């Protein structure tokens, strides 16, 4: 099941770019890692706004939100320019706007929200106290392995949600595509003093329909392009010939 995969390119890739990251990969029920440090697949870090996609369906599971609302701007200066707009789900979902994943959160509320984490067992599934944080700051940790098995199982529609709002999340997230191969995912990035972490996480749906699910995690620094999480996953995509 769990293994290292056979890439000495891979390991170059990641050092080249002077990081230390992971890749995981799963295809059907094999778990292959990648990268110039490994033993973060088996780590523990905050999901960040990987966690909008668990937020998105418990939300839309519960009748709290649905695809077609219009979350509105109020006018306040918020931390991107892009987010300074009334947006779908759905808008929200690619621009990783927080503040829509915040409302939607206390909508949810506490109660819900944990028994639903629990439930589905996200991570280390601890929601602790604060329901409108606490993806982005702890308590709630997953590793690279976990993310990569939750969106296999989105990828998939074997979470326990319904059919239609697996659906709905996943046509949320489409990244790009071309040759017939989509890209499926979502960007995360936490700035704690310790170290920063940086996810993508996702999955490829190939010409035949199979699917090849992805967990990118490395260590950001703020002189890095965000681009960089995309550039070395797409690298490795081609290089094991999955695109
Ligand atoms: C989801 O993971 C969100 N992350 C954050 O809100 C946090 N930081 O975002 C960065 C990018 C580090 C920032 O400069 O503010 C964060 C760190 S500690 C904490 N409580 N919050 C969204 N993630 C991303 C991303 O993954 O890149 C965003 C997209 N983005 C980033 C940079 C430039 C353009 C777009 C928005 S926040």
């Amino acid at each position: 099941q769990i293994v290292q995969g056979h890439n000495q390119v891979i390991h170059q890739y990641f050092d080249e770019k002077n990081t230390s990251g992971v890749l995981v990969i799963q295809t059907d029920k094999k778990i292959n890692l990648y990268g110039n440090a490994l033993s973060r697949a088996n780590t523990e870090y905050v999901p960040a706004s990987t966690f909008d996609m668990l937020n998105a369906l418990i939300g839309l599971e519960n009748q709290k939100t649905d695809i077609n609302e219009i979350f509105k701007w109020k006018g306040e200066k918020r931390s991107f320019t892009a987010w300074e707009k009334d947006m779908t789900l759905g808008e929200a979902m690619k621009l990783s706007a927080v503040p829509v994943y915040q409302e939607l959160a206390r909508r949810i509320g506490l109660d819900l929200m944990q028994k639903e984490v629990k439930r589905i067992g996200f991570g280390n599934a601890e929601i602790g106290q604060q329901v409108d944080n606490f993806w982005l700051v702890g308590p709630l940790k997953v590793t690279p392995i976990q993310e990569v098995e939750f969106v296999s199982q989105l990828a998939h529609t074997q979470l326990p949600f319904s059919e239609k709002v697996q659906a709905n999340v996943k046509n949320m997230l489409l990244l790009e595509e071309s040759n017939g191969y989509k890209i499926f995912g979502k960007t995360g990035w936490a700035m704690d003093i310790k170290s920063q972490v940086g996810w993508l996480t996702g999955w490829v749906e190939q010409p035949d329909g199979k699917i090849v699910a992805f967990a990118l995690n490395m260590e950001m620094r703020s002189e890095m392009p965000a681009s960089i999480r995309n550039e070395l996953l797409m690298k490795s995509l081609k290089q094991l010939n999955i695109i």
